[PDB]
């Protein structure tokens, strides 16, 4: 289990010793990310640089030595005359000696332009708002109750959309301007503005357009003189500080049929069947380590089940959401979430909720735009829950009013969990392991939804879910990295489908049979195993090892995807660009070091000529017979807006994912090791005989009592 | 409770039916039990669902009570032309009319069609003993078991439908098994044709033998070629490979029992006769004997969803390299799909907490039989939240947390027909959301193993071939989205190519809202060549407070597609397999997509679905009944060894509100918790329910198995 210490995520101590040889380099003119000027040199992100696959199945496999360990450092070079990103690797760890250049990419111009947002920034866009929107206090006061400047608990706050701008290299970024209230995403005011804030004195930006209930206005004091002329035809809003905020999550109404008790509850007096230690989990079958990456989100690695490799690597790649809207800013909105630090913004699992109150909880460190490593108390979970459905049971019948026997294994699963909250949804990411060796990635959607103000044009492209409030139609669409190495690093990919035959019936041949036949398709190059989603997608995808079962057969995983998600974009078109791997619910690659990933920090802001585009893997059309090779899985969905989804999107019918499943892998049932089976026999003129391999148990325990914290520090 | 008009007969009603039928002399009426064909005797009695009009008059305008009566199926053998006839028995209490119903005029096949029994089986059993005795030395020698003074090492058979190749035959392959522990996965090689159309038992034949991929005539026949040695034969503690007894080791090892759930404060559910109450919903259930689970009257906040959701048929079609295997395409009604319901077992089939409740079924039996623990009604968590948001102030902390803890209703059955088990669960979640869903498990239809097996299958083991096969099952899905009369369109996005009205030199290409209205039926009739919208909906013309039409989504989770070419023989049995979803106007003459009748005669079944949309009827506004067909491709893998496992073989639909509900309608539960920060204190959490942390145990494990008269 140090072994998987190769795949761990950095700690308190790595991140401190990383920052300080950076700080020590006097010549990098290093200040804090809080520092309120963007013309400014800072370290914006630090997170674990896994080693090369080659070294690690060494060290695994082999017997070989431990790779040498790295850490990732984005700076922002804001602090010269032509600004940059510029990526280095940091080691070896312990003991920092080196910055490397890291994915460098010579004769990219845009790099400053592509960088995310920082709260110093926001902070600044705030300075420019309280100035740019003066001429407007009176009307905001007058339509809204609410202001920018002078205010207390009647703060005017902005949404940003991204992308910024129409062409690569721009930053202007239209703001949805909201009434700062409980569930504040819920409560636009008609006005939206365009801020160009590209260059690195904030005195320079500036507020370029106005969009107000339905009209471009030009600038601030352009809207301020119609208003003042009597020439607009204004929306005064309710004040909104009894009964809860519409946008509020506190109870209201009352069901038919009254509940006043808790409902039923998980409890674990024997302590967890899985071992977690560090990163590393064994259960049952299963071993397997995990990690956080702080960019991306969660993975899991050196998957094994039966002491034999399936996946090297299962990883969230992107999460995007794509609008369309009557607004400006509705439809502006393509959000990259790994463009805001997807796995940075696991907040903290509250137990019994989150997670069952008998979950292990982990707590992790990030600096992901901080002047220090910070604290994230219960960042992921990690527990087993019975599933309600039995893994396998049958009741053999003897027809005469009784049985020859009843044999079943209760369900479990053990479920690895973090979530993400980058702003108004949460995300919920789970890694799910049955005894059985079928492992499953899901994603269930929560939080509030993206909404802007209501007009009668807004109809078109969404749903009126309040007075003032439309909610935006919109698909989300996640890509997953499944580095497969079934059974070793070289696989194969083959499709199996039914296909009909007629034939004469050999017993009447005066008739015919018509019947299923099973048909095998092999793949050779990576061309033919990049399915487009107006392609037919086989029902049986596998990834096959030469290696055979007793039976003859070829040792495969399958894949099984679980998915609404379509082509949203034209291929081809702008800002498609960054997500190429959209077109593809299911593509195969060959395994190369430099295409280790579909996305990047950078993709959000500059769509248009990005670091990493995912078609550019399939342009080779390589060789994919016996090769190391990785699957690309896209899932999603179409979500169209709807009165229900108030205050909240619910989790119920709202998740995508895949599964993995044995296929020949084993020569029997794998969870048949389990000793939870139960097996219930006959006994003539007797009770029947209940045989177990492990006892019935009917013990209680009590979980520790509810505590949640609620922030996140520096320790 | 009004519930009642759905419920299922109890045993005292079904004595009474029995007893009224017996009573009448000339119908020279016989137990099922009697080991004779030539007999007339009651085969299935079950409550007959009376018309939609008077219910719905009953439940809604305060009228009288529907008349209660009986399904009484009749099989009547003891004639020159024996048929099977269907009688409404009634009133209950106190039967005293017996009416025909649904006559067939012209159709010829009625005796053939009929299901089989367990004294039909007992005949076929004492033929194959006289038939195989030329082969008793053929059987020892290759098997080690046989027919005749075997004891514990009998051979057995399992039967194969449907049964021979036109309407009007009773022909059935039979494989030849050792009957061992999961005797099913030991076929020996030998299959067997069996023609038993006569009521005289005496006259019934093997009429074609296979053996090992050849056809031999008969017994006699393949008994003298191995004699002369002219058959190429396949001669055939840990526990045996077909039982569930563990074996092998993780490399971690487990010696401890799992998690459990425990509910110290009882059910949160109100269960009264067949009518269950739960948060918002309100519905009834009821356990047909025939065709199987349903939920009646499904209203969540005081407003009817659907007045009908039920399991209409489960089919599995295969394919394979022997004639057995090529001929089976089995389809479960026609054995009593909701006759099967064997006990379940607390803590492994349904949580030690559930709620288990027993029914009476009168399927081919000498009386109504007791079946224990037939279905269970329990709340489980799901272990992920309805909803949660974490509310980040950006600056280190927070402005709240708010979560609710995920919880389901479930309401479950079982159907174990013979080899494979399947779970059908509704499921009712707190928001208004409701799921049916199908679970796989149990053994799976396999033939013996040569290479030409190959081609419609996987070898499994050293004799045994898992055939390629589909399952699919159809539902009725009669929605009534706040009342009887609604539309059905559905969303779509399309994508606009605009000037960008703040850089007009640029373009916005973009996501608008594409609405489809359907008028006529075949509009709606979606087959799996064609595209299926991601918005599927049902709606009234009531409006909710932001203007838009009260509905319910259908969102369905299936891997199934056309398996039978359309038009082709068998293929008339399961036209509904040709749709995904199909959207019919309601008729009393449509409430089945199938019968007990289709299995045993697919070329000339009793209802065609297909037919329900001939007349193309407008569905503008009115009682329209949604039809759902979900199912999966089934490759056998050595993994399905000894039995086919849950995980990823589920299928099944979600019903959604789509604006139904002015906000969310779990905003009413008072298991929410929000907690907020306070100024140099800690955390106040908030809670409308106190903070439970109490265990208690479940009862003591127990299991009957036998299924009895009372
Ligand atoms: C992005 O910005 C970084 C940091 O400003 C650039 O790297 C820096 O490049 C400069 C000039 O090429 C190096 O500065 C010094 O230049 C003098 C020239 O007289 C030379 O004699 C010194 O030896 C030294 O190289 C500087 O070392 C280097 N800084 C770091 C931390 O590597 C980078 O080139 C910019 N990227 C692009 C693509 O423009
Ligand atoms: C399977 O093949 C058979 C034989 O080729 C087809 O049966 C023939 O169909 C045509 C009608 O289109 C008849 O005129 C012939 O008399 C039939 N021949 C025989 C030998 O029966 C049959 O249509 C095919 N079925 C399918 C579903 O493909
Ligand atoms: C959240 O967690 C932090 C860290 O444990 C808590 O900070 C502690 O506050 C208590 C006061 O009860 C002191 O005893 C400790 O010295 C504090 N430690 C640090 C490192 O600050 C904090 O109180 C918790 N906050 C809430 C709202 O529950
Ligand atoms: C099926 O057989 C039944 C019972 O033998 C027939 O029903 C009888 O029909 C005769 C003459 O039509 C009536 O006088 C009897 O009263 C009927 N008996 C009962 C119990 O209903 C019936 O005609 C046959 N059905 C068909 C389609 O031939
Ligand atoms: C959206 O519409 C615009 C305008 O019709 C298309 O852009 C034109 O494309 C042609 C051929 O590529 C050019 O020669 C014209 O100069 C373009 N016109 C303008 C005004 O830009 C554009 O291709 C369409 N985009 C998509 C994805 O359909
Ligand atoms: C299964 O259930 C039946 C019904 O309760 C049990 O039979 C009863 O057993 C008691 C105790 O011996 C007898 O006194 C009664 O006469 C039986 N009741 C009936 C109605 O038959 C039976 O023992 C149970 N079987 C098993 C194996 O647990
Ligand atoms: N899903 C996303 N990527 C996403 C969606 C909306 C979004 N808008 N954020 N706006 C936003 C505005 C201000 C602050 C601040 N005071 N620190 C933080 C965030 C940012 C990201
Ligand atoms: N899925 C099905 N419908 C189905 C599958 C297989 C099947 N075969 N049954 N064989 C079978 C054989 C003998 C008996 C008896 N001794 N009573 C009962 C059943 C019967 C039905
Ligand atoms: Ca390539
Ligand atoms: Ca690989
Ligand atoms: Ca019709
Ligand atoms: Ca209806
Ligand atoms: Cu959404
Ligand atoms: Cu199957």
């Amino acid at each position: 289990p140090r072994k998987a210490g190769v795949f761990s995520d950095l700690s308190n101590q790595e991140l401190k010793a990383v920052h300080s040889f950076l700080w020590s380099k006097k010549e990098l003119r290093l200040q804090p990310s809080s520092t309120t000027t963007m013309a400014k040199n800072t370290v914006f992100l630090i997170e674990m640089l896994l080693p090369k696959k080659y070294h690690v199945l060494r060290f695994l496999d082999k017997g070989e030595r431990h790779p040498v360990r790295e850490a990732r450092a984005v700076i922002f070079f804001g602090d010269q005359e032509h600004p940059n990103v510029t990526e280095f690797a940091v080691g070896p760890l312990p003991g920092p000696c080196y910055m490397r250049a890291l994915s460098p990419r010579p004769g990219y111009q845009s790099s400053w332009a592509s960088r995310p947002i920082s709260t110093a920034e926001y902070a600044l866009l705030y300075h420019t708002l309280q100035e740019a929107t003066k001429p407007l206090h009176q009307f905001f006061l007058n339509t809204t109750g609410f202001s920018f400047q002078d205010c207390h608990d009647r703060c005017l706050a902005f949404t940003d959309v991204a992308p910024r701008g129409v062409a690569s290299g721009q930053r202007r970024s239209w703001l949805i301007i909201q009434r700062y209230v409980e569930g504040y995403f819920l409560h636009p005011t008609g006005l939206e503005l365009l801020v160009d804030h590209g260059s690195t004195d904030a005195g320079h930006w500036a507020v370029e357009q106005v969009w107000y209930n339905g009209k471009f206005y030009g600038s601030p004091e352009e809207l301020a003189r119609k208003y003042a002329d009597g020439e607009v035809d204004v929306v005064v809003l309710e004040d909104p500080l009894e009964p809860p905020l519409f946008s509020s999550h506190k109870p209201r109404g009352d069901f038919p049929s009254p509940i006043h008790v808790s409902g039923p509850r998980l409890v674990q007096p024997h302590g967890p069947r899985f071992r977690l230690e560090g990163n590393a989990v064994l259960y049952g079958g299963w071993s397997f380590a995990f990690r956080l990456r702080s960019s991306s989100g969660l993975q899991v690695l050196n998957v094994h089940f039966g002491g034999e490799r399936i996946a090297y690597e299962v990883s969230v790649q992107e999460a995007v959401a794509l609008y369309g809207g009557h607004t400006p800013a509705g439809m502006q909105t393509k959000y990259l979430d790994v463009g805001w630090g997807l796995g940075s913004v696991t907040h903290e699992l509250a137990p019994g909720i989150d997670c069952p109150e008998t979950a292990t909880f982990l707590d992790t460190f990030h600096y992901y735009d901080a002047d220090d490593p910070v604290h994230y108390p219960r960042a992921l979970c990690l527990f087993e829950m019975p599933t309600g459905v039995p893994l396998r049971r049958h009741f053999n019948s003897n027809f005469k009013g009784g049985f020859n026997f009843y044999a079943g294994l209760k369900g479990q699963v053990l479920v690895l969990r973090t979530t993400s909250t980058v702003y108004n949804y949460d995300y919920i990411w789970d890694f799910i392991f049955y005894p059985n060796g079928v492992m499953e990635a899901k994603m269930h959607a929560t939080g509030y939804v993206h909404a802007t103000f209501y007009t009668p044009e807004g109809l078109r492209h969404g749903t009126r879910l309040h007075t003032h409030l439309i909610g935006n139609i919109h698909t989300h669409l996640v890509h997953y990295r499944v580095d497969l190495d079934v059974a070793g690093t070289k696989n194969s990919f083959q499709t199996l489908q039914m296909k009909l035959e007629n034939i004469t019936n050999p017993w009447s041949p005066r008739h015919r049979v018509v019947q299923p036949t099973l048909e095998q398709t092999q793949y050779s190059w990576e061309r033919q195993a990049a399915f487009r989603f107006k392609r037919k997608l086989p029902k049986y995808l596998l990834f096959t090892s030469p290696q055979e079962n007793p039976w003859g057969h070829k040792r495969s995983y399958r894949l099984q995807i679980h998915s609404m998600a379509d082509q949203v974009l034209p291929p081809g078109w702008q800002e498609e660009q960054a997500i190429t791997w959209a077109r593809y619910p299911l593509a195969v690659t060959k395994y190369r070091e430099s295409e280790l990933c579909s996305s990047s920090i950078y993709h959000q802001n500059d769509p248009w000529d990005p670091p990493v585009v995912f078609e550019q893997f399939l342009h080779n059309n390589e060789n994919i017979e016996n090769e190391d090779l990785v699957a690309w899985v896209t899932v999603g969905f179409l979500h169209i807006p709807h009165s229900e989804d108030i205050p909240n999107t619910a989790t119920p019918g709202n998740s995508v994912g895949f599964l993995l499943r044995p296929f020949n892998f084993f020569p029997e049932d794998p969870s048949l090791a389990s000793r939870d089976t139960v097996i219930v026999w006959p006994r003539d003129n007797g009770p029947n005989y209940v045989q177990r391999w492990i006892p019935e148990d009917r013990d209680c325990s009590m979980p520790p009592p509810f505590s949640y914290n609620g922030t996140y520090r520096p320790v």
